[PDB]
């Protein structure tokens, strides 16, 4: 029950996700194994996901979390990248499908860094590639993240389930060398996938 709403280059909700996009990228320490080499992005198509269904989902859980947090939903706007990107923009987030290998528990993440979730596209480290090509580092193929509201609640910073009196947790592991914070919810409702961003890596040369 989703449609989505093609946002036009010269809009200011286009150009603030499109800003939020290429500034926050990082120079992760693993020579672009994971994501690929890249500073900018080509961002060919910015969607604004619209589902009255989902959104009184988001914002029934937003209002629970916030009584239970001094009325401070702690909502975020963070990137996510997964293979099941078109899943979850229909269906919504779900816990029940979530990164059980992950390194704060089976919860479904996100990050500050677009680059950082352009690592989880096609799979986590990156997979063995895009579909056609193999090539975690494809300059070609057109990719998709989300960019989401993230209710976080009061967040537990650490280094399943959110630890007691928590709604989520916050991380800042050191990659071969760089700290970058990670974001986790246990619980699906905490989430809303905004807006739909297709896009590709631009290759520096
Ligand atoms: C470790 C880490 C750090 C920083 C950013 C990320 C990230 O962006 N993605 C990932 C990948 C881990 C992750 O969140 N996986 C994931 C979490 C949730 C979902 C998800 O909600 N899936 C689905 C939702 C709804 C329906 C589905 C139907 C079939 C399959 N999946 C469905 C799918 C994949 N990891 C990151
Ligand atoms: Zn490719």
């Amino acid at each position: 029950g989703t449609i989505l709403i093609d946002l036009s280059p010269d809009d200011k909700e286009f150009q603030s996700v499109e800003e939020e996009m290429q500034s926050t990228v990082r120079e992760h320490r693993d020579g672009g194994h994971a994501g690929g080499i890249f500073n900018r992005y080509n961002i060919l198509k910015i969607q604004k996901v619209c589902n009255k269904k989902l959104w009184e989902r988001y914002t029934h859980r937003r209002k629970e979390v916030s009584e239970e947090n001094h009325n401070h939903a702690n909502e975020r706007m963070l990137f996510h990248g997964s293979p099941f990107v078109n899943a979850i923009i229909h269906k919504g987030f779900d816990e029940r499908h979530a990164y059980i290998g992950g390194m704060f528990g089976a919860g479904i993440y996100f990050a500050e860094n677009s680059s950082k979730s352009n690592q989880y596209v096609y799979g986590i480290g990156g997979g063995t590639g895009c579909p056609v090509h193999k090539d975690r580092s494809c300059y070609i193929c057109h990719r998709q993240l989300l960019f989401c509201r993230v209710t976080l609640g009061k967040s537990f910073l650490q280094f399943a389930h959110s630890p007691p009196g928590h709604h989520s947790v916050t991380g800042r592991p050191s990659v071969n060398g760089l700290a970058l914070a990670e974001y986790v919810i246990y619980r699906g409702e905490q989430a809303y996938p905004e807006y739909l961003i297709t896009y590709q890596i631009m290759r520096p040369e």
